[PDB]
């Protein structure tokens, strides 16, 4: 589990964003309704609560959030 560039190939075990609130499996629907999962974009590593760039996001790895009030959010990955 490291990065090198926006982690598009990330397929690392980090599961909280870099503001330490726990993802939301990619899988699930609350508290937020995802836009990718691991039925549409089989290739993309929606497994878990893992953070993904299921979108060639150039901010790099992301995951769905569990606060409420938070959607998405970035992950602070070790740099490769
Ligand atoms: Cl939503
Ligand atoms: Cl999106």
């Amino acid at each position: 589990e490291c990065k090198t560039g926006n982690g598009k190939n990330y397929r690392g075990t980090m599961s909280k964003t870099k503001n330490g609130i726990t993802c939301q499996k990619w899988s699930s629907t609350s508290p937020h309704r995802p836009r990718f999962s691991p039925a549409t974009h089989p290739s993309e590593g929606l497994e878990e609560n893992y953070c993904r760039n299921p979108d060639n996001d150039p901010q790099g790895p992301w995951c769905y959030t569990t606060d409420p009030e938070k959607r998405y959010d970035y992950c602070d990955i070790l740099e490769c």
